[PDB]
């Protein structure tokens, strides 16, 4: 890490920035705003297999979205039963 951070600031940024890669939104690209926050088509991807989840059938969790596919998991497999 590091040290010294400085102070804030106002700005007046008027334009979507993916919440995903931190990129504006309007480029000729189909904007998916969320419930949380906005991302691009792509971008709005499940953060596991990196799925399309546009209008598509998932599971949303808190700060993260898993697909039909991966929501229904196993976290098991990781541990063993010690
Ligand atoms: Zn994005
Ligand atoms: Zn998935």
């Amino acid at each position: 890490g590091s040290s010294g951070s400085s102070g804030p600031c106002y700005d007046n940024t008027f334009a979507n920035t993916c919440a995903e890669c931190q990129q504006l939104i309007g480029h000729d690209s189909r904007e998916l705003f969320y419930e949380d926050r906005h991302f691009h088509e792509g971008c709005f991807r499940c953060c596991r297999c990196q799925r399309s989840l546009a209008d598509e059938p998932f599971t949303c969790q808190d700060s993260e979205l898993l697909c039909n596919d991966c929501y229904c998991s196993a976290f098991s497999s990781g541990p063993s039963s010690g």
